[PDB]
């Protein structure tokens, strides 16, 4: 599929260790490797535009 660029967003444990898995933070940490010790995912996609609640009273 050409309309598609890139699908893959998720990185399934470290290309260069299968072993070790890229840990995750609570928020704001990113994910880093306890091999290498990288850091994937510096970045914080913020997009506040759906409201975000328990359905409206009235
Ligand atoms: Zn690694």
């Amino acid at each position: 599929a050409s309309t598609s660029r890139l699908d893959a967003l998720p990185r399934v444990t470290c290309p260069n260790h299968p072993d070790a898995i890229l840990v995750e933070d609570y928020r704001a940490g990113d994910m880093i490797c306890p091999e290498c010790g990288l850091v994937v995912g510096d970045r914080v996609i913020d997009v506040g535009s759906e409201w975000r609640t328990f359905s409206n009273d009235k």
